[PDB]
């Protein structure tokens, strides 16, 4: 039995590669789907900080749909302190991306009685009246609710539906009022305080970016934020407002456009090109758009972005049931599978991570079902789709890319070393991808940071001051990268393994590729 | 803005259908992919029953691992009145199939104390003590625990695991005994009374077909069931033991072998061979094996019964949170969409239908995806390679279904009628996977019965005598068909429609294809 | 109106990139087909040959199937003297191999009356004895034919058929004799003299290697010639009683089996592994066999030979009516069309340049049509398969050839350099048929000049003295391509081009690929 399911890599057709899987294959070290951590209470120690770094967690998710700036500053705070305390050997030190989640144009109800269970209990068929006095705001009951969208009568008329918390509740607009709505409960259940509500189909006219949208951007910003996952983004313009905040400053930060809502979907192209990476926001998505058609979206999203060459992001529920259990479901893992096999560049956890009371083991389980899936990747067909997308192209990196993990699958490299500054190279190899991984050596810390965002790149930061000979600072940075791949057990003396490097200073990208064993 | 996907249908590689999946694109009524629910308290009910029917339901799951021989009689008999009730009408009488689950060679523990909450708690590190004693059967603690496998200190050495309650708990014993075991809580949590116990890498030597299996296998072959699940299969001696209990009165009754140990899916082949279906055993499976390595054993199971012409089922825990909830998670909405892409035959519900707050729910969400799903297959890419697959064989109705198949693709088929009287000619459609839904007339039940097995067949039962005159016997069959379609809004007068039919009374095969209008 | 048949190249199917020709879809300037001409009176002239190499001559093909030694050995030494007349300027210099094809164990008859117009006239149905007395052996009339093979008579009994003169001219054996045969003109006609002789479906027992053909081989290995094209090889062992004779001495000189009977096809596998190239020799193939079954043969030789890695030749009647006309005809133009596209690596000229009237007419036929029909093929589809055919190797050479093919695809590089000494680098570049052309630079003449028998390189023979720093006479080298290409108008300043080189003086293969731009 053969490993990294070669056998099946051998298919000449997908029925063919399909039933090859073998799971007594077994797959490599090297894990390429990135995996971005919601941080929280259950999350927030230094200490359980270090232990998910060691688990596997490549980028902390800061939601700031919660907290305070005081909060995310601490939070940020330890994820930093944890990922230093490694910063010792460069060879062992793994560079975390930091993400702020923005609160988007979202809308939410106010905070609940207080002695009555902090959760009501809407029966089905019960009458519920929504109000918009900001005196409720902190006293709803199952007659009253309040919630924080001042126009929410400017847009839905009766017979409208609006849902409450994870689109678990629904309600059905009785009747209409200046400031206020009745209406008839739906679904029945335990209202808590301060949840979510969408009104699908329906024109909601909050702003793109908020009020306090610009302060956490700016906040961002001067906290040095590799990356900001943008909420509800329906249009090109919305990613320009957004990038806009960041300004000259936040120049560099990458800005991933969240897909929520129908618009988005809809949209998609324009807000593509716009932004730097997307993330299918599975959660809002499933309210805002019948449930059964989310993985339409997915699996569109994830195609159209792997084509793109932009770095894209499966979130929400992955491994939901963790929250409160060591063990996935067999969906959880067949859903974390597919997202693999369709083409994510990242994995996401939030909740399981951020509150649930196996943090540790969740952040364990995508990292073990990732490697298990890349493995069953139908390359070859993948390299071959993904060259006829891009035929119109004759860009040199790319020809580059293409002909290194071309080389790479034919000797069954052990990995491709790729010394960049920018990270261009590294992510052009990454968008063909191989199936080894990808080591990209760089002196540039932001740039590794934000490389996790890539599929199939371990980034490695060269700490030793610039040699005098050029050829000299190649070799020192790609003994680097020979030594974190011998060390993480990537491959030993003697494997073979593709080189990608400038042929000055500073190059333009990295125009020559060699095979080398490693020593 | 088409639909069923068509855009997509038509892409050239698999990025670009991926790419071209629109959410907008709405699917057509006839849901293909067979759901079978199983039925217990939250489902016993002849009312509920009708409305699962209505729902979808199209088999009945009996789980013979608890209740007794009284309890199914009274199910069956129940879903069988359920069924009739709308016997009225040939044309809206739906076939519901009746199948039996096989408490196989399983292993479980005893009753709890009682008193302490029917649930003891093994803390993380604390010491529990496995005995085998019959006397602590129905009084298990914190520090006892009773389990049915006799001969489990004939196999399991100091060191192995011990997995208890979907694997949820884990146990490491520390030390053997002669008839008990002193392990180590590994995994803390709550346990059960009387729950599964899996010892993953162990020789569990249980029969097969153990004593109780005997007598709940002749019991439905008394009751007429349709089909059995066989729990455990691990090779062909297996199915062929329990094929020789069924013996020749239960000769027609179809066997599903269940792969839910490591050597079923080793041994798979021989299995598939000596059955006529196969169940992917998500459950058990995923605790004999690496959980994130399920997906591999899925998607290898579903493409090589695909390949093979054999019912293929995916199962367990695949709408799991509805079991509580009104709507699944994001995850599970998921793992639905990718089965049916997967190529399975059949999705199941068990525990979800069984004893949730939501059956009805959960049927309509299976029902809701598959058809979601369908549409998104790749199915000019399916067919080629299903084709590729089997081309050393040259069987007529085989290239009958083909032709047949290909032709419907071509003109855009409403559906394809199917008149079969064992349901080889109809089966054989399925194989080919065609995009429309399957009319298959039969006259015999257990045909139309055991005809949800497969992909796309949507059975009709004729209960008018033969006809004199071959020609208008056939007519009267297919007219039957055309006014079911048209009643189940499959379609309206016009559309075209492919006709299979055979040559003579009693013929081998629909030798016969034909172009009709929908009168 | 792109070039290079570009947008056909982007075709997803055949169907498309055929219809996607454009004739107004201008081509490059590299002729990537091999072109070889048979030297003869029309071209034995010095100046004709330089000529002749300006036109395009790659390979100058001397048949010992006429002529002495004398004569060869003259016609060598012009073609040598009119290939130094260029090699003042080493960047227009252009090797020309020099190739001996065998007068291999054929028959022919002896020479006519003379008075009786050098050529009798057969009638349809009259009687004509042939002789085996070397009496009439140049006194051949209507009734009596000699003809050089002595045991003619103990392999062709009555009624069997004898050819004359390129199968123009049939004879059906009436009567049997001793040393003579009786037969009955079917295919009347004007008798040459020295005609060849056919007798298909025969066992000749004609040495593979004649006894002249020992001479003329060790002459070959005197005469320093550069390959060997064997005539009516018939199997692996005729293959290697020639690579004897060549023995130590002609140990480096590429032997090309030719495929002339039907045994040659029958048994062609073990023949091409015994080989290093092949050449489907249509003439005597199209009389052995049925002429409307030689296209077969020759897909089937080129397709086998592209697979195998080894130079395949197309030969015989190419542009034949150019012998007496300027112009091709249409069928000939296509001929040579449609043998670039089925892969050959070389197309050949004997007649049309070795005794015809339009030498150098015929030579820029077969250079334009070649551009053409080169940039007709189908790239993508074609290196895709050619991959699939061999992915049982994990060659590192052929990984870095195919990473290169791939990576020039991609951004439509204007040339590969490969700096190789053996070849081998740029042969394995050849192998995956990249669309621009290959600059092999080479110190080794033998090498430069075998070079030709590859699709795609063109050989340049660096005459700089090695350098005393690796990486100076590496630039040494690529600059020296660099201004080939340039003169040769391959590439201008500024286009990208793919450059192969080795490790260290003397690598194994290039192992360093990098894009490059043209200074
Ligand atoms: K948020
Ligand atoms: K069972
Ligand atoms: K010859
Ligand atoms: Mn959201
Ligand atoms: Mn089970
Ligand atoms: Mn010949």
């Amino acid at each position: 039995i053969q490993t990294q399911q070669l056998h099946a890599a051998m298919a000449d057709t997908f029925l063919e590669h399909m039933c090859r899987l073998d799971i007594d294959s077994a797959p490599i070290t090297a894990r390429n789907t990135g995996i971005i951590c919601t941080i929280g209470p259950a999350s927030r120690s230094v200490e359980t900080l270090k232990e998910m770094i060691k688990s596997g967690m490549n980028v902390a998710r800061m939601n700031f749909s919660h907290g305070t700036h005081e909060y995310h500053a601490e939070t940020i705070k330890n994820v930093r302190t944890a990922t230093e305390s490694f910063a010792s050997d460069p060879i062992l030190y793994r560079p975390v991306a930091v993400a702020l989640d923005t609160k988007g144009p979202e809308i939410r109800t106010g905070l609940i009685k207080g002695s009555g269970t902090a959760e009501v209990e809407l029966k089905k068929g019960a009458t519920l009246k929504i109000t918009l006095d900001n005196a409720y705001m902190e006293k709803c009951d199952e007659n009253i609710l309040w919630l924080d969208y001042k126009n929410i009568c400017k847009v839905v008329d009766v017979g409208s539906k609006v849902y409450v918390d994870d689109g678990l509740i629904s309600l059905q607009v009785k009747q209409k009022g200046p400031d206020f709505l009745v209406t008839e409960v739906e679904n029945g259940g335990f209202l808590g305080s301060k949840k979510g509500v969408n009104l699908p189909g329906a024109a909601v006219d909050l702003p793109a970016v908020s009020e306090k949208d610009i302060q956490d951007l700016k906040f961002g910003v001067e906290q040095d934020v590799d990356m900001v996952f943008a909420s509800f983004i329906r249009k090109a313009a919305d990613v320009h407002e957004v990038r806009k905040i960041l300004g000259e400053k936040g120049k560099n930060i990458k800005i991933i456009s969240k897909i929520e809502n129908h618009e988005g979907v809809r949209r998609f192209d324009e807000i593509l090109e716009a932004s730097d990476g997307i993330m299918v926001a599975r959660g809002d998505l499933g309210i805002e758009i019948p449930a059964e058609k989310v993985f339409l979206a997915q699996k569109m999203i994830i195609g159209r972005c792997n084509r793109a060459g932009k770095p894209v992001i499966c979130a929400t529920q992955m491994l939901e049931s963790m929250i409160k259990k060591p063990r996935p479901t067999r969906a959880e893992g067949s859903d974390v599978a597919n997202a693999v096999l369709d083409g994510a560049d990242c994995i996401m956890l939030s909740g399981e991570t951020a509150k649930g009371d196996y943090p540790l083991e969740a952040v364990r389980m995508q990292h073990l079902i990732a490697r298990e899936a890349e493995a069953a990747m139908f390359h070859r067909k993948l390299f071959e789709e993904l060259a006829r997308a891009s035929s119109h192209s004759t860009d040199l990196m790319e020809a580059m890319a293409m002909g290194s993990v071309e080389a790479s699958y034919k000797c069954l490299a052990a990995a491709l070393i790729v010394l960049t500054e920018s990270g261009r190279s590294a992510h052009q190899v990454a968008r063909y991808r191989p199936r080894a991984p990808i080591i990209a050596v760089t002196r540039n810390h932001q740039t590794a940071r934000q490389a996790h965002l890539y599929r199939g790149i371990f980034p490695v930061v060269c700490k030793d001051p610039v040699q005098e000979a050029w050829a000299e600072d190649v070799d020192l940075r790609v003994n680097l990268a020979m030594n974190v791949g011998k060390a993480r057990g990537f491959f030993k003396k003697g494997d073979v393994v593709i080189v990608l490097t400038g042929w000055r200073p500073g190059s333009g990208f990295t125009n020559t590729m060699r095979v080398v064993p490693v020593p």
